[PDB]
């Protein structure tokens, strides 16, 4: 069955969250769209992007290199739609700002706005981890910005608990 999400906590009518690895979720759920936390040259060298590319046995990286050759790099806050390979029908590669590299946190609203072109998505928490944004702020921007149905997979129980406690204040 498509979009078989299980064990999520509903935060708002359109935002759900789970303590889970996005790779394992994409295999279990078979979503229409999985979001990748990409960079502008689609080089999936580590973290969430590296994990999703490894799960496709590098097919995502080869396809990404061909897209960049023809179209050039993405902009920070932008996105592109490529194949989902074995993980989803489509992968939406979204570039959140990397605050640790000097990029503007205000671009996180533009990043989440890309999700609104898809009815349902499995996604990570944009610009969190080594991109350096405050993860509680990223969840607030997601809730305020995304209007379609988004299922967030956050692979850390400590962070999951802090995010749910923050939302429910
Ligand atoms: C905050 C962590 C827990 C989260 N990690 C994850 N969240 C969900 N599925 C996951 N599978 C694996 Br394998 C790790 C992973 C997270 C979310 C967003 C970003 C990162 C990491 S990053 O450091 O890769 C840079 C890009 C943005």
């Amino acid at each position: 069955e498509v979009n078989s999400f299980s064990g999520y906590l509903k935060l708002t009518d359109n935002v759900y969250i789970k303590n889970a690895d996005i790779v394992e979720e994409a295999k279990k759920v078979k979503p229409t769209v999985v979001v990748n936390a990409a960079n502008v040259y689609l080089k999936h060298g580590g973290g969430v992007a590296g994990a999703l590319n490894k799960a496709t046995n590098n097919a995502m990286q080869v396809e990404s290199d061909d897209y960049i050759a023809t179209n050039g790099p993405l902009k920070v806050g932008g996105s592109c739609v490529l194949s989902g390979h074995n993980l989803a029908k489509h992968c939406l590669h979204v570039v959140g700002p990397n605050v640790n590299k000097g990029e503007d946190i205000q671009l996180l609203k533009s990043a989440y706005e890309n999700f609104n072109q898809h009815e349902v998505l499995l996604a990570p928490l944009l610009s969190a981890g080594i991109f350096g944004a405050d993860p509680i702020h990223s969840l607030r921007v997601c809730v305020d910005t995304v209007r379609t149905n988004v299922y967030l997979a956050v692979f850390d129980k400590n962070l999951y608990d802090k995010l749910v406690s923050s939302f429910l204040e």
